């Protein structure tokens, strides 16, 4: 039930492919007329032979969907759907007594009720988090049954809450793992240089299980590595390694092969080395200043546009980023699935990873904060290893309250005392000092390394021209990051300048929004919204947006829009500018 | 807004046809992203022209969807849809000034927001009953534009609730109808016998506006039967009339031409005339004793299984419980159209009708009253004078407890304070006096004239065998009736009759329970469940149920199952019995 | 209408994104009801503003379809199409006077008919080759109309014919391309290697248009070369130059930048040299003996399985190939888009390229030969300087007939004619020697460089043991080409090894199978089917095929079955062994 550090690199039997499903709008698989739970509910998994008998559903002779992938795109019936769905799978496994096996979802939105052979596992909330159970005294001989009761339902107090600018895809959205593991195991790890120091390799792991004291290895062959401790009575150790490794940098990815070994346990892992700071309104990697050339992009995929999870769907979007001339990408609104932060690692782009607190997210409710620290939490324990990632984001926008300052200022916090090397974010509220002048004001910048904000100067905010009669002006000397900007066109729609939605109008606004962000005092990153084309259902030109928001600088069919070509140009002045 | 009597024999212009429309699932066109109304919403219908400004909908180029119909069986992607569907029709009307203009909607599930020309008429909850808007100062020349946002969403304190075993149906689902009436207007009368007085005709008649004192004029020509009342400055006046009418029944449903006339206004209508009454365990009509061999049925179309609202599918369905051998017919669960009532008026049916006050209604909610009385309310004001209706019910199978009994009291007196002559049920508890012996224990029968219950033996409660080892008594002698029983089949799935779902098991089911039904003592009623398969999302045996409840006894494409014929035979011998 | 080359280097303007589009089955917009041509067609392309007048049709109100693109994915009633769509494209084009304007279709399946501003261009037939129209003189000012009449009904006398193991996707499967070239330009042009000499480049160039006399330049920097030349009284010049450029392979796939000027036109390409023939039993590239470890690969999407047709389609697809470890790909059954072709030779994968002459062809059409020989014209004039490309085949499995037999010479002695540096393939009649003993006996095998054929022992032709059961002698020292092999298998569907379609039978299927193949004489190369599932209309096991071959090694949804595994590791082995 505790995050595994890795899981790739583990001992995994994959349990995807397709599964056998019951679309059950009403849940009456889960709670009788009475509305309270029933034994023989669907999560008894009882095939349908004995018709002597009375029951009302049969896994066994309904309709499969694909696991992984959102339920939305695979029937003309799901497309809106929210509610349940159950999903069901068979499989055996042979484990010898000692061994250890733990079932790992990549994600599941939103609700995962789980159980094993008829007994209940566990619940999940958050729908782009990963989470563990552990079967190892479940398993049974010959025919194992697997079943999910998956829901996506808005919930006034979840996170995100009932609105959102993006499709509300159910399901099984990441792979399902199957994990070995000795009795006891190296459970978690970090391996990252001290802050600020190019010259200190330092980390900790975690073993797991009862033998919790045992000489521990960590090798980096290429460093001359090999560093030997022994974690205490806690299954915990630390350490400091004096090293000079070659640095990562969007340039050169370099990552290095490391090795950790214990008496009973081992795995092995790609890390790079980097340092990241603020100096005034400088960026600095490995200590020389960076522009960050972003771009925004969700987790869904090119062509049919649904949930993204494998390395293909990333290495299609990011390769675009690359022609784009990006060393940045900002993975919104939520945590991406691992292989889409890899890729971006092993291709040399910088990170921003965030959380979906957005909008009119219940600031008072303990519960909803428990679930966004949770996910805050989830969200750097997986990716803690991964050194493209510079930026922690632990707001969207938000409406301005006290409840809503106190609620971010704790999850600001709770990511420092996670993570006391990387940038902490947050979009910022936005205020006129006067006519045609704006800057920000947020008291919560004072626990962000960032002024991190959105603005549609142009599209929301005033046709293109409006970008040649705006200024920005700020009152501290940190460095200014636009996490947002841009405006929507249907490839292929042609016309005047003036007509919005065509290409000749994004790409006017291009023109004229990169030359007020030229002006902007302190401007050290943008991640313009967004590279592709995306779903939502608060979209509805006919024709033109057909429930996709259209703000993407690619079509969702991968065709590069006019405007693609200016910010790319703007892209092409920086890099020779910061070089 | 006030309800209009006989909506049918007015001036009326017809807004039926295909509309056009927009699915909004998280309410984009009435909330911004602060969850806030804004100005500008769809309701202003405002065609998207002008393309050098910025809007996110434009109803001119989207889809359409019949008017009136579910939408759920015209598009794949709306087959579950819960949620908002925007319509929009366009119109012209030429009203003399005077004149004054209703808009009338004959029923919208579940919340209706009404706008005419973006200014908001009002609004509706509750999808069976109908509501008007007077639109005589909001007309324009040239195009009107009627904009009507449909939500279907569950909800917890609703009427009906977030459970229940039939189709959630959104939509405009029966006719919208402008009327035209003059500046003073009868609005509402009533025409019945007097309480059983087979030679009293009474009644009263309502205007509206504000010549409130006129002279009123009530011919029954073939009863050769011409009285003339004038009204008291409320606009309201009753009325005694002698009279010896041929009192309808099922074998001659015998119905009158009446004409009533103000000073200002005429319309007619088809009435009939009967009496109604318990004699201890007896029901008598017109003095007569009956026994009602009845049938359920849902508002559901033949073969393609929509929401009905039109002549022929009433006709369809009716011809069917003729066929059976019905005197009476159970329409549940729900007020439906009025083409129905009519249809089985006309035909020679008893009715049943009721309100859907059904499982875990929220009894300690004051608004949840609210709604169920107002649904009472229009349920007897629309139909007060059909003949053909004996009983109203205020209830379906409920969970026992206290605060479902005071709720359920407050509507048991309402409905009788509305209607002093027809007889007033509700689906009782039930309990087991001793093994295979169970009886009625529920202190709401003491407002109740009958014992009316649901049981499914042989079917949820055992096996068929159950049927001959299960009798009933009662303490209080007033009619038996049982408004529901019976068990699922797919026409053409044969085996034996010990296989549930087959036609075997479900005729082995309809002999066992027919001969218990004949041990009950004061047995006076039968409406099975039901007449024709009809949608439900809580039914998933797939190639089976397919979500359609299988407890016909026809199919839903219109085949009369093995079961069929049992009740028909007994039915016959019913006939025989009490003729 | 004349084929042009290296499409993508002119002055391209994309015509691509989603158009107008009308389902038309019974080609109401193409005949009356005299089954007559007739005037005021579809072709017109006429708005119906005027409803005072009769039309049967309107674009302008019409459903979108995206192109390039399948119709059958694109909405679940065009999945089976066959018939016809029309479809309907506005554009603007400012064409300076004296210039040249030509529409570029990549392909459409099977029959087109294209009009420009109600004016027939023409027709083209064969489903997977670019054709060509000018429209310099029938542009006009301000809005354009195309409209392409798209019809893949199957045809006995068509090439394919009515019988096919691959889904019909009918529609405008490639972009759509407006070229504008100078008055005279350079349409063709041929530069690679002379054949098997290793220090000669040699080449031509064909202009077109009325100043057919110019000076040609053909530089290759890198080269440093700079080759002049003047064309003669037809436009055409030939030249050779000595030279001893990098020679590409898969390992290292070298492409040198070529540039060619005329008088009035210049056109760049990438180009890479090397020689290709055939000793004994042996393949020789550049003079070094090689295996073709190879997969086949169907134009079809990943994840989705529409038409492949863009960059980002190749790359994953080839991807998958480079992790199997192969060094060549065979493109099934047809000529697959240019990308899929360019990236191939980027990244490093020798081609197979063939035309889809398939299963019963009526070999005694003479309008089915030209049609088929015109594909191979197509085919070949598109990519004779795609370096990677060493095996044409004329003909894939077909009967054994001496109609056949003449066909298929014709087809392979032009293939020659065309071009005698590639080697000539086709899928060669299969013979039994003796009981468990193979081989081939084709007499078209002497107008082939390989012995090139077909088999599927183990699914077909028994089960995975009988691999074990059979060998392979050949009376002729050519080189052994296996263009299909394997089985099929559904990913996540686990069992015995002995249970058809789970993983496990297809390893075990692919462990005898390379050991058959390891005993196999003069075995220098195999694809087997298929790299990728893919969809088949003749596949019909239920929750098992649904529509998709399962042949692949990889699932349609990226998932690398076991199988993949076993092919790899040989591959690995392969590759050491041919260092
Ligand atoms: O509408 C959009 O395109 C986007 O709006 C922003 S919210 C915003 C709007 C105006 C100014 C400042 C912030 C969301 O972050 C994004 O998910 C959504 O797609
Ligand atoms: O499930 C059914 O077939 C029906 O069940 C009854 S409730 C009940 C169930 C068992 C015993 C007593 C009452 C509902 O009135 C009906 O709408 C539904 O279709
Ligand atoms: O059935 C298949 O999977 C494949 O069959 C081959 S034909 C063949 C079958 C048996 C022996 C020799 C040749 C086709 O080339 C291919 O398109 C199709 O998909
Ligand atoms: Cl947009
Ligand atoms: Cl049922
Ligand atoms: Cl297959």
């Amino acid at each position: 039930a505790p995050q595994i550090m890795n899981v790739s690199a583990r001992q995994t039997t994959s349990l995807d492919g397709q599964w056998k499903t019951i679309v059950d709008p009403f849940e009456n698989g889960y709670y009788d007329y009475r509305l309270k739970p029933y034994d023989g509910g669907y999560a008894q998994d009882k095939t349908y032979s004995d018709k002597t008998k009375l029951q009302e559903y049969d896994f066994e002779t309904d309709k499969l969907l694909f696991v992984p992938g959102d339920w939305n795109t695979q029937r003309p019936q799901l497309y809106y759907y929210e509610g349940t769905v159950w999903y069901r799978k068979h499989f055996e496994y042979s484990l010898q007594p000692g061994k250890r096996l733990f079932l790992n979802f990549g994600a599941v939105n939103y609700e995962a009720i789980v159980w094993l052979n008829g007994k209940r596992l566990g619940r999940h909330i958050g729908g782009f988090t990963p989470f563990n159970f552990e079967i190892t005294n479940l398993l049974k001989e010959g025919t194992n049954s697997l079943v999910v009761k998956v829901d996506n339902k808005r919930l006034p107090e979840a996170v995100p809450t009932v609105n959102a600018d993006w499709w509300n895809f159910g399901g099984i959205t990441r792979p399902v793992t199957l994990i070995e593991m000795p009795a006891t195991y190296i459970r978690d790890y970090y391996v990252q240089l001290a802050k600020d120091d190019k010259n200190m390799i330092e980390g900790w792991v975690q073993l797991e299980g009862s033998d919790k004291e045992q000489k521990i290895t960590l090798d980096i062959p290429e460093l001359k590595v090999k560093k030997e401790v022994t974690t205490d009575a806690n299954g915990y150790a630390s350490f400091l390694i004096k090293s000079k490794p070659i640095l990562w940098t969007p340039e050169n990815p370099k990552l290095y092969a490391v090795n950790l070994a214990s008496e009973t346990d081992k795995v092995s892992d790609e890390i790079g080395f980097r340092t990241i700071r603020t100096e005034g309104i400088k960026i600095l990697l490995n200590d020389k200043e960076i522009f960050c050339r972003g771009i925004s992009i969700h987790e869904e995929t090119p062509y049919y546009s649904g949930r993204a999870y494998s390395k293909d769907h990333a290495h299609t979007l990011l390769s675009w980023a690359k022609e784009l001339g990006c060393n940045f990408v900002r993975l919104a609104h939520y945590p991406h699935n691992e292989e889409m932060v890899r890729e971006a690692e092993r291709m040399g782009f910088l990170v921003w990873s965030e959380i979906p607190v957005y909008w009119t997210i219940h600031w008072e409710n303990k519960d909803t904060y428990q679930n966004a620290e949770q996910q805050l939490c989830d969200m750097i324990a997986r990716d803690k290893n991964r050194c493209n990632i510079i930026i922690w984001s632990i707001a969207n926008e938000t409406p301005h309250s006290k409840t809503r300052l106190t609620f971010l200022s704790n999850l600001a916090n709770k990511a420092r005392s996670l993570d006391s090397v990387r940038l902490i974010g947050a979009a910022m509220e936005k205020e006129e000092v006067q006519p045609g002048v704006l800057t920000v004001n947020d008291p919560l910048g004072e626990l962000l390394d960032i002024i991190s904000f959105n603005e549609y100067v142009g599209w929301y905010d005033g046709d293109s021209e409006k970008c040649d009669r705006v200024n920005w002006t700020f009152d501290t000397q940190k460095p200014v990051f636009i996490s947002e900007l841009g405006g929507g066109a249907l490839y292929g729609h042609h016309g005047s300048p003036k007509e919005r939605f065509t290409e000749e109008y994004q790409e006017d606004l291009y023109i004229r929004h990169v030359n007020m962000l030229k002006r902007i005092p302190g401007l050290a990153g943008t991640t313009p919204w967004i590279l592709k084309d995306f779903r939502s259902p608060r979209r509805h030109v006919p024709e033109i947006q057909d429930d996709f928001n259209r703000k993407g600088l690619v079509s969702d069919k991968g065709q590069k829009k006019k405007a693609f070509f200016v910010l790319q140009k703007w892209y092409k002045e920086l890099t020779e500018a910061y070089k």
